[PDB]
């Protein structure tokens, strides 16, 4: 029994985000089902409806899992991924940083950077290799950062309604970094995710008076 939140788009259509765990999310919009970084360790993916779309941010095992992909795919599922993950899968569409994809009529995708800035942590997520995604449904823009630190390109993110930022150590962001990241583009709604054992409640305090709705969900 996973929690989920619902959002209305400008024409009245509904987007529901179901919070699975870590960086794993299911998005439901207009009777289409979208899985992001589905990982079998966090759910029995045979019990979900079959993915119309599977989004992979990068190749690490807590994001790219073929078993989970098999359990939830159908014959006409489109997999959208970074180059390294696509290669490992042997199927799917490759997006690089700066790519826009407008070929799904109900969901525009933009691939944006997601990498480490701390010296020595490029061993984790080196620049260019991995993607964050901006998903647009009828004007509603959802930014899924993937694994990144408070990179300067976040200043370039415009009109984001909902954002997911990663807040664990040493792989992604500390609470202060996440707060700094959030302030760079002012999403209306912020879901910290991929936060492991971080005491994430401090992010609400850290963004007090920012005007950003920080929503804590079970996304360790
Ligand atoms: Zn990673
Ligand atoms: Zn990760």
């Amino acid at each position: 029994y996973f929690q989920g939140d619902s959002f209305k788009t400008k024409s009245g259509k509904e987007l529901t985000i179901t919070f699975i765990k870590h960086g794993s999310l299911m998005l439901t919009y207009d009777n289409h089902s979208i899985q992001v970084d589905p990982v079998s360790e966090y759910a029995d993916y045979t019990t979900f409806p079959k993915a119309d779309i599977i989004l992979i941010t990068h190749e690490h095992g807590d994001h790219l899992d073929p078993k989970a992909i098999q359990a939830v795919e159908k014959s006409d599922t489109e997999i959208i991924a970074n180059e390294n993950s696509q290669k490992k899968l042997g199927k799917g569409k490759v997006l690089k940083n700066g790519d826009t994809d407008t070929s799904i009529s109900y969901m525009k995708i933009e691939a944006v950077p997601a990498y480490n800035t701390t010296p020595g942590r490029d061993k984790y997520h080196p620049r260019h290799r991995d993607n964050g995604y901006i998903l647009t449904f009828d004007g509603l823009r959802v930014y899924i950062a993937g694994d990144t630190e408070d990179i300067p390109e976040m200043k370039d993110l415009k009109d984001i309604d909902i954002a997911f930022l990663p807040v664990n150590q040493p792989y992604t962001m500390t609470v202060s970094q996440a707060a700094k990241a959030a302030r760079m583009f002012s999403p209306k709604i912020l879901y910290p995710y991929h936060y492991g054992d971080t005491k994430i409640g401090e992010l609400k305090d850290a963004l007090k008076d920012s005007g950003i709705d920080v929503r804590i969900r079970e996304l360790q």
